[PDB]
DNA sequence: GGATCGGCTC
DNA sequence: GAGCCGATCC
């Protein structure tokens, strides 16, 4: 069609995105991505200490994808 | 570690 | 006012 679904999602990594209920912020909408073993991250900091801790250091901060628009 | 809500900057 | 990150509770 006119929008297609190029590289935004890493294989063997899971995306979860859900609007928080109410709040002063009511509206926004809220990401983040949980590993395969089903560990839930949204630091980048915690990010680099489970890849590290696995001893896989390949991964990168930035390779997380929270954007909606694909890249 | 996990889940939920609010505070700060532009 | 809008957008992104941190603080609080268990």
């Amino acid at each position: 069609g006119s929008t297609e679904c190029r590289k935004s999602v890493p294989c063997g990594w899971e995306r979860v995105v859900k609007q928080r209920l109410f709040g002063k912020t009511a509206g926004r909408f809220d990401v983040y991505f949980i590993s395969p073993q089903g560990l839930k991250f949204r630091s980048k900091s915690s990010l680099a200490n489970y890849l590290h801790k696995n001893g896989e250091t390949s991964l990168k901060p930035e390779d997380f994808d929270f954007t909606v628009l694909s890249k």
